[PDB]
Order: C-alpha cells, then sequence, then structure tokens
C-alpha cells in the first residue's frame, strides 16, 4: 500500500480502464504547491553546482553516488558513475542549475540527498512536448526508511514546474505504480576472467575458464568497414538520421507526426490540453512501431552522439558518397565490487542508440561489441528496447536480475512492448 504514490497523477496499478488512450492524467497549471519543502531540521536545499567539475559540490555527489547510489539485487556492485559522465549525462543542453538538487547537513556540509532532472524533447503518440527525465534519486544510507525520498520527489515536482513542464519520465529497478512498459536486462560477457574474480558469474561445472573465454568471445570474422567515430561536425547528418529513424518506424501517420500537438503551447489550459487526449482504437496498431521517444535538435546531438573517453562512444557510417547511413553508440558506467578491496571496480559499457540502414542490426551490434572491447569494456548491457530484440535473439547474451519499469508522470501510456520505446536513462 501506498502513502505517497497513491495521491499522485500516474496510472495506479489496479487502474481499471476497459480502453486504451494517450494524454494528460490532470491538467493543473497553476493548482500546485509552488512554496518550497520542509526538510527535517538541519538539513537545507542546494543548487549542486556540477558545473565546475572540479568544484567542491561536484566531489561531494560523486561520493554520495559512489557509497549509496544503486547496488544489484544481492549488493555485490554498486555504481559508480565518474564525473565526466555525470557532467554528461546532467549538464545537457536547456538545463537548468535549480534542477539538480542536493540536500546537505548544515552542521556538518555533508551531502546525504541528491535528485535530478533533466530537460529532454519526446514525442508520446500524436503529441510532442518538452518534458524532464528525474534520476540519480539517491539519500545516504543511514537517513533510509525516513520518508526522505517523498520529499526530494516533490521538491524535484515543485522545480519541473516551476519551468511550465507538467510530465516526467523515470525508471526504476521495481514495481512502483503501473508501469507503461518493462524492459529486460541483457549482458553480454566481455572479460571472463575479470567477471569471474568479480562474482558476476561463474564457471559452470561442465565448462573450464578457457572453454568459458572461447564461448564468450566477441566474434572477429564478418567485418564492415566504414566504421569511425563521431565528430562535432557530424551533427547536422546524424540529427537527420535519427529523424529518419523516427519517421521509419513512427506509429502514426506522416502528416500527424510533420503536425504533432505541441503540448507545450496548450498545457497552460484545462480547456485547450484537453486536444491531447487520443483513443487508441487498437493496441494492435501499434506493433512493431514506436510510440515514444526521446527527440534531438542538431544541439542535442552534439552533446549526446559525441565521444568523451570512457563516458560515450559514437562510432558512423559512411557509404561511397561519404554519406552517414548507420550509427552506434553506447555509454560506459564503472561498477565497484562492494565485497572486494583489491579488485574493486570494473568497465561496463551500456548500449544507447542504434541506427542500421546499410547493415543489419545484428551486424552493427557486432561491431558496436568489438568497439566495447576495445574500450576496455568488460560486459555490454542492453535492454530489449527499440530492435534489440533482434539482436538479442540467437546470440550469447545472458539474461539479468530483475527488471527495468519505465513511467511517466502525469500522462497516459497504454501498457506497450519495450520495443515501442524509445528512452534511454542514464
Ligand atoms: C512534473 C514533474 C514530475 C517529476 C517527478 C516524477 C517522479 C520521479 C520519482 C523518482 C524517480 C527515481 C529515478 C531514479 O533515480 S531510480 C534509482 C533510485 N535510487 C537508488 O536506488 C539508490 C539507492 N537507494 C536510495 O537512495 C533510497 O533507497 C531511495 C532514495 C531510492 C528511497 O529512499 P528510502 O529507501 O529511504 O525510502 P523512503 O522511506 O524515503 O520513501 C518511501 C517512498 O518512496 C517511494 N520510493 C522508493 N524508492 C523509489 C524510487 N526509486 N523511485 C520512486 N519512488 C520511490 C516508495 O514507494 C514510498 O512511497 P509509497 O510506496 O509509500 O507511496
Ligand atoms: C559486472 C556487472 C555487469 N552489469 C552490472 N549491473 C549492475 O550491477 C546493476 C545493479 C543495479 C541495477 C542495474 N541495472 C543495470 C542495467 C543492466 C542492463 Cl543489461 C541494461 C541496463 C541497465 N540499467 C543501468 C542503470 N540505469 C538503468 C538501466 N545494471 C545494474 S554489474
Ligand atoms: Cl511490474
Ligand atoms: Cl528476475
Amino acid at each position: 500500500p501506498h502513502k505517497f504514490w497513491n495521491t499522485q497523477p500516474v496510472v495506479q496499478n489496479d487502474d481499471s480502464s476497459s480502453e486504451y488512450s494517450f494524454g494528460p492524467i490532470e491538467i493543473e497549471p497553476d493548482s500546485f504547491r509552488k512554496e518550497i519543502y520542509k526538510l527535517p531540521d538541519g538539513f537545507s536545499w542546494f543548487d549542486c553546482n556540477l558545473w565546475d567539475i572540479e568544484s567542491q559540490d561536484f566531489e561531494d555527489t560523486y561520493q554520495l553516488l559512489k557509497d549509496h547510489y544503486v547496488e544489484d539485487d544481492d549488493s555485490q556492485f554498486r555504481f559508480n558513475y565518474s564525473k565526466e559522465f555525470l557532467r554528461w549525462a546532467l549538464c545537457v543542453p536547456g538545463q537548468k542549475k535549480n534542477w539538480l538538487v542536493g540536500v546537505r547537513v548544515n552542521e556538518t556540509k555533508k551531502m546525504v540527498g541528491f535528485i535530478s532532472a533533466i530537460p529532454i524533447k519526446v514525442r508520446i503518440h500524436n503529441c510532442i512536448m518538452n518534458t524532464s527525465v528525474v534520476n540519480f534519486l539517491c539519500v545516504h544510507k543511514k537517513l533510509r526508511s525516513k520518508r526522505l525520498a517523498p520529499v526530494l520527489i516533490k521538491e524535484i515536482t515543485r522545480r519541473i514546474r516551476c519551468e511550465k513542464i507538467f510530465q516526467s519520465i523515470y525508471t526504476c529497478g521495481k514495481n512502483i505504480t503501473k508501469p507503461f512498459t518493462i524492459g529486460t536486462y541483457w549482458h553480454r560477457i566481455i572479460n571472463v576472467k575479470k567477471l569471474l574474480e568479480a562474482g558476476f558469474i561463474g564457471i559452470p561445472r561442465n565448462m573450464t575458464m578457457s572453454s568459458l573465454i572461447k564461448y564468450h568471445r566477441i566474434p572477429a570474422d564478418k567485418r564492415i568497414e566504414g566504421f569511425r567515430p563521431s565528430v562535432d561536425s557530424d551533427a547536422e547528418q546524424i540529427c537527420k538520421l535519427f529523424e529518419n529513424y523516427f519517421m521509419k518506424y513512427k506509429d502514426v501517420s506522416n502528416e500527424t507526426m510533420n503536425n504533432l500537438i505541441n503540448y507545450d503551447e496548450i498545457n497552460h489550459s484545462k480547456e485547450l490540453g484537453k486536444q491531447a487526449y487520443m483513443k487508441l482504437d487498437k493496441i494492435e496498431d501499434l506493433q512493431d512501431k514506436i510510440t515514444i521517444h526521446q527527440c534531438f535538435n542538431v544541439e542535442d546531438v552534439k552533446h549526446y552522439f559525441t565521444n568523451i573517453d570512457k563516458v560515450i562512444v559514437t562510432y558512423v557510417r559512411e557509404n561511397k558518397n561519404k554519406e552517414i547511413t548507420d550509427l552506434f553508440s553506447f555509454f560506459i558506467i564503472e561498477s565497484t565490487v562492494i565485497n572486494n578491496e583489491r579488485f574493486p571496480t570494473i568497465n561496463i559499457a551500456y548500449s544507447y542508440f542504434n541506427i542500421a540502414n546499410t547493415c543489419s542490426l545484428k551486424e552493427l551490434f557486432n561491431e558496436m561489441l568489438i568497439t566495447a572491447k576495445n574500450n576496455n569494456c568488460d560486459a555490454f548491457n542492453t535492454l530489449d528496447l527499440m530492435q534489440n530484440l533482434q539482436v538479442i535473439q540467437d546470440s550469447k547474451f545472458i539474461i539479468g536480475t530483475g527488471r527495468l519499469r519505465y513511467y511517466v508522470f502525469n500522462w497516459k501510456i497504454p501498457q506497450i512492448s519495450p520495443s515501442n520505446v524509445g528512452i534511454i536513462l542514464f
């Protein structure tokens, strides 16, 4: 039984609707709480200065997440996001200073809480909007189970609404309310010895370390040339590549895609905002198409689909006309081995956005797997989003533990396959 989420404009697990529809759950442009939320006495909010990678805030935030952010089911691994990664993930085009929210102990100046939002643009069926992604919610372990998380969530909500934004996207490794999709984790083992020594996998009784190495090898043959890291000047071509990709997989007509309802222009009125409601006749109308995805302008492409060592890798394929025709990308996050002092961390690649036009998605992922190996990644992680299942099938990926639940705040999305979802959170 929820005490917080049952009061929020999200679809509840017991939602009893017999129709598939889209649109805002509520249109409440001026009725939200505007006063800052109270923290326990002795604590204070601050805008986290992640704008200087050398800042004390950045050091405190890095340390908070390193020691208290997400752990796996059995508390063997914990994420160790680098400062360079956090800068790339949070200082995005259009970011607001007050969407990076810390909690500090007044007497000691020690940071004990963080929550972030980043701005993104999303298409949801026939609508388009500026929205937010909430991520990196973290409370110091000594302060857990004291209901601080709803305080942080309400305060980031207030800060997002003060920017005239009333929706958000977020994921969680557990069920909270009703998710609009569920992602499955898939792991491609790259460095077998390192992952055995870390305890991520073990040596099966019918195998050996040498046969395990042999089985998990990234296939070497069948290389496709023409791939190269992207550079800044690619941004326009990459932006066009994504447009054609989303146009290819659209779940609405061509005319609708060129005439999306801009929710930004109507979310100020309970009457005009009603235009965003859309009844879907059949859920099969969405099969094999993309229903919700991020939208990238050229500035966004330049920031996200770049190449920063140990953070983000983006390659493009050119054709004989030197036109970009394909793209693969993955980001890199280190994880700490909690129960290990001598082998403390491991580098993990995570599939980002991938577009295959001149080769198969399998061929592209094989090139990306080799590039991940050459970037010293110990494993390659992917979700069954977009068309990734085509690659995950008939492959050597191994299923992960748990599931990734996708949520949208204050919007209705029918439950859809993760193949219909083009939203990757960091
Ligand atoms: C318009 C704009 C809207 C913007 C806002 C949109 C929503 C964004 C929402 C957040 C997006 C997060 C995106 C990411 O970053 S996902 C990763 C979340 N972070 C971690 O897992 C790191 C390690 N764990 C922790 O730091 C704490 O355990 C956290 C802080 C997670 C909870 O701390 P604590 O363990 O000390 O708990 P509590 O007693 O204070 O609070 C209990 C209440 O909190 C609800 N709860 C617990 N965990 C989560 C969770 N991960 N998402 C949403 N709700 C959560 C729980 O259901 C209950 O409510 P109810 O069940 O009684 O109702
Ligand atoms: C040696 C190791 C290899 N992989 C490791 N993963 C962990 O320890 C881990 C712990 C807790 C939660 C996790 N979620 C994911 C993940 C996995 C895949 Cl396949 C695709 C996407 C994923 N996430 C990343 C976090 N944001 C949401 C999406 N991984 C973890 S440890
Ligand atoms: Cl679920
Ligand atoms: Cl499971």
